[PDB]
This record gives structure tokens, sequence and C-alpha cells, in this order.
């Protein structure tokens, strides 16, 4: 899951591109 924490989720080229920090076993961040 990818979700901006503003103005909704990540952008579809964002999710894409995932910059984008995040939790283990892993700009708008991505987790489980």
């Amino acid at each position: 899951v990818c979700y901006k924490e503003g103005t909704g989720p990540c952008s579809e080229s964002e999710e894409k591109a995932c910059s984008c920090r995040g939790d283990m076993q892993f700009k708008c961040r991505c987790s489980l």
C-alpha cells in the first residue's frame, strides 16, 4: 500500500516509481 498522507494516496506515476521511504520488509510512504 502506498499513500501520500495528503491529497489521497500516491499517484499512479508515484507507486510505479516507488525517494519514498518505508517500513521493514520494504515523499509518500509505502508499507504493509
